[PDB]
């Protein structure tokens, strides 16, 4: 059941891989919210399960393993258009704090962790309209965790509150991202 890289819906639930056709990826699509990735010497790659589009008070449940062996990220992952905003909602990460070096514009606390709120820039770089300048806004826990429930209008209400608005809400996710790096990971969405 293993794909090339696009999006559409398998099971009820929307999906989107995608990668940056380096190769060494393998993503595949479960029963119901299912979805396993297995990655060896990678590129860079976004692969994962959820809804299209999402909503700003979502509860997003997942469970399963997650074991990265390099630069990788699990989370709750989507986009936002007018503006144009990459939206993360980390859980837990590899070798890399994907925040690291990022300006630090509050904390929130939701599903037993507190989250610390940066906020990010990509230059000229691809993104669901192209290649565009936008904004990234990483709500980064500091209990990691492979399973559990995430609200998302805690941390869309409180990036609200620091000055970061979200736009029409475009697809969203519990994506598995990895940039040149190995492991695998089996999540299930509901």
């Amino acid at each position: 059941q293993t794909i090339q890289p696009g999006t559409g819906y398998n099971n009820g639930y929307f999906y989107s891989y995608w990668n940056d056709g380096h190769g060494g990826v393998t993503y595949t699509n479960g029963p119901g919210g299912q979805f396993s990735v297995n990655w060896s010497n990678s590129g860079n790659f976004v692969g994962g399960k959820g809804w299209q589009p999402g909503t700003k008070n979502k509860v997003i449940n997942f469970s399963g393993s997650y074991n990265p062996n390099g630069n990788s990220y699990l989370s709750v992952y989507g986009w936002s258009r007018n503006p144009l905003i990459e939206y993360y909602i980390v859980e837990n990460f590899g070798t890399y704090n994907p925040s690291t070096g990022a300006t630090k514009l509050g904390e929130v606390t939701s599903d037993g962790s507190v989250y610390d709120i940066y906020r990010t820039q990509r230059v000229n770089q691809p993104s669901i309209i192209g290649t565009a300048t936008f904004y990234q806004y990483w709500s980064v826990r500091r209990n990691h965790r492979s399973s559990g429930s995430v609200n998302t209008a805690n941390h869309f209400n409180a990036w609200a509150q620091q000055g970061l608005t979200l736009g029409t809400m475009d697809y969203q996710i519990v994506a598995v991202e990895g940039y040149f790096s190995s492991g695998s990971a089996s999540i299930t969405v509901s």
